[PDB]
């Protein structure tokens, strides 16, 4: 099927398990997947007819943005859980990446995968 | 079965929903991945044999060029829609990134990617 | 000689000369230099003896972020022009980068850099 | 399902078929993929009801600085075999790359990928 | 199962369509990626249980630097042709990348991927 | 001192010395680094107080897409010989770059600068 | 006129002013510039009449990974007084990086860069 | 002043102290820069009145890949002597990266730079 795809959504948060983590917060980066048919929308040009690229980034930022969580699963399920209540998408991926996340070793990245599908 | 993929093929172009996108327009990124059985051109390594990646660059790049579109997902259905035309390609998958999208918050990349096989 | 860099500052903002840039706005990116005696910092290890730069980056974001001015030229002015209210500053030098400029060629950056010293 | 992604872990290693391997070692660079399911650490927010990538990063780096295997091969292999201790991984993918791997010809990368499922 | 990945593997060749891209000819970047079970290796600990990934780097690199092919898809044929020559090998994929191909338009990469299986 | 920065700037030409170079040209490069005082435009707000960056950028395209040359150092010549025209100017200094240039060598890149001044 | 240039020393450390920042420490990165007559190594080609790039990285390292400070000037002022016991050095110019710190704007890097000479 | 910047020349070599490196060898990254009057070239658009880059990196490639150096000090000179045989040119720099360098600690980059001047 077709999809959007979102990558590098850059956020401040303060999400974290342990306490230390919440007093400054970090840089956050979500990328979100959407599975959904695509063929309506190149044949009415009309924007009501996929899956706004605008709010779907507002969206996920403002939960990143938002009162912190212990895990990153918890975020990325709260976005991937927003995409799905729209009854036209397939399925959904949300990458929750964390690369200043405290971890003594020298590393890129890392980060969750949250997946939802029908 | 085997591939062609065009990467970072970038176009100025005017696609948007919204009227002071058009004004001036922006930059637009597209790739293309053709699923082809490309056995008989090595064995010929006649062109004639494969699917052009030269035509294929042109071609995207004069769609993207062209008036343009409120969606890029219509951008990218003519796009595939070309690919499609040719009786020997499988599968298309053309991506339309539009990374300078207007958009509030710090992001790398928004993209769609239209999707069509036989 | 000693100096402090802040590099990448990234900020949506709506500066620009076109009626069209003001609807939306588009992401600016900030660099700042300055050039400062860093021994007595050194010396002390006290933040009180160097230039914050917390206080530097949150600083030009806010003017960034602020009111739009339709030169780049006079937001970079604006940051360099108050990072020198700190005497001990020899010399700054703000880059204000518009990477997403309208511009009908194909290019990767567009910047000015503002420098004022004593 | 859902997933966990480490990526670019950086540790220096002696892993090597060569002698002249043996004597300083080089850079190796670790990713791990690991397949589980993550609804419940999104119900509870408890780290105990994920796997914790702070532990992930820790034994992959300690694998990868003990003493040396001939083949990369080894190597993941071991990262892989940890990580399907845990009884809730249902995959895992660790790719082991060695960048400075010495070859006479010019390449980015080379790397294996060693995967394990239930 | 598993897999072995060479990437970026650069070497100057004349392939071309078009006489003039075989006067001084052009840089061609490489990947190449085998599926191979490697358990058995990592029991053995011994390069003759796997797919010597220097052996391939050399091979590879000399059908890209031997006489030129009209069309990357019959460079990428031999590449995989040598691949399946051992029985162990699953599958490959050999990617041939020609991004200083002559193409009026303003791209990243254009790249043929030739794959095979049992 | 005040400057203006364009980079990357990039413009398919057909400039080079050899006749294989002219059937179908290649990418090249173009950055151009402007000394010009800004504290008026800072002052005025007023895009006739700078040098315009559009101006910049159309300009020097417009040159490198224009009648070939044999050298880059001309071409490089010819942009910054019309920068001086703007009194205004202090000096200027143009790179371009040749990033694909036939070299039977493997590189990143290879460029001239061209520096004027009063 | 000659230097030795190490560039991207990632060492792990817990400097910084706020205690949250101590408790598991962040990302440093170091770059380190010496400027040092180089004739007379090239002519012996004797590692004695030169600075040992790995005694330059080892010790800077140490450095970056001991006692804390709270400052990144004192980081780089101590690898740089240690740099000038070596009395052929004319200069040395350390960087200290802390991309990861706790800044509530998005950014790519702060640094402080500390320069000694004869 | 004009210059000739040649970027990243990339050549394998076994230049080195240690034995184990003369084993197999490492790569070596090259950067040559040239200070040369370029107007007169610009005049004439004849290669004769340059410096043709094609020869500066045949003959720093043919230096970097002969006979093994204890220091790259010593490549570094050798290239910069032969470019200043000739008289058009005021300065020369040429940079030897050793991106593999065995050291022990994390980095990116070590290099030496070599400078010449009449
Ligand atoms: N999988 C996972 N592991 C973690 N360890 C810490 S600390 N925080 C986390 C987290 O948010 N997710
Ligand atoms: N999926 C999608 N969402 C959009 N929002 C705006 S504005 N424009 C678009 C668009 O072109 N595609
Ligand atoms: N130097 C300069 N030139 C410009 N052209 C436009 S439009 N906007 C600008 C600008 O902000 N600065
Ligand atoms: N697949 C593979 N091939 C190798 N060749 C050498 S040497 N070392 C290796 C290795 O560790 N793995
Ligand atoms: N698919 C494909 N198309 C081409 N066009 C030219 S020219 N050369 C090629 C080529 O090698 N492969
Ligand atoms: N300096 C210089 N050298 C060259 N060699 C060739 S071929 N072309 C050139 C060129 O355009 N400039
Ligand atoms: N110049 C400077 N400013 C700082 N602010 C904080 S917090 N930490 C620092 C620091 O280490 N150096
Ligand atoms: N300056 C310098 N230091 C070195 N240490 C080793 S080992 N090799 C070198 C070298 O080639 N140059």
């Amino acid at each position: 099927a077709d999809r959007i795809e979102l990558r590098g959504l850059t956020v401040h948060g303060r999400h974290g398990v342990y306490d230390h983590e919440r007093v400054a917060g970090q840089r956050f980066v979500i990328d979100v997947t959407v599975w959904i048919d695509l063929a309506e929308a190149a044949n009415s040009d009309d924007l009501a007819d996929t899956y706004d690229y605008v709010r779907l980034a507002s969206r996920a930022a403002e939960i990143v943005a938002g009162p912190p969580r212990k895990l990153i699963e918890t975020v990325g399920a709260e976005i991937a859980d927003h995409v799905m209540d729209d009854q036209r998408v397939h399925a959904v991926e949300v990458a929750v990446h964390k690369p200043q996340a405290p971890i003594p070793q020298t590393f890129d990245d890392v980060a969750v995968v949250i997946r939802r599908s029908r």
